[PDB]
């Protein structure tokens, strides 16, 4: 947990909404392509049986990463068709 309290708390207040609407495949590929998510972390997520479960795992790991990885996630949401979810996280981005 290297991310600032402000960012973490914002993500927590919207945890439920994110895990419900996102598809991890596209987001993770964008993050890896961007260089802020490892293939080892991606494999662990893909290994989950359901969409919500994969999303929950992705969120769980994001919470353990730093500020630049959180920004990558934020940027991945914006480019992968999740503007509404990103707008919720905007005020908390470092
Ligand atoms: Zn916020
Ligand atoms: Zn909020
Ligand atoms: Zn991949
Ligand atoms: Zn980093
Ligand atoms: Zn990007
Ligand atoms: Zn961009």
């Amino acid at each position: 947990g290297s991310m600032d309290a402000k960012a973490r708390n914002c993500l927590l207040q919207h945890r439920e909404a994110l895990e419900k609407d996102i598809k991890t495949s596209y987001i993770m590929d964008h993050m890896i392509s961007d260089g802020f998510l490892t293939i080892s972390e991606e494999e662990k997520v893909r290994n989950e049986p359901t969409q919500q479960q994969r999303a929950a795992m992705l969120i769980k790991m994001i919470l353990k990463k730093d500020n630049d990885s959180y920004v990558s996630f934020y940027n991945a949401l914006l480019h992968e068709g999740y503007k509404d979810l990103a707008a919720l996280l905007h005020d908390g981005i470092p």
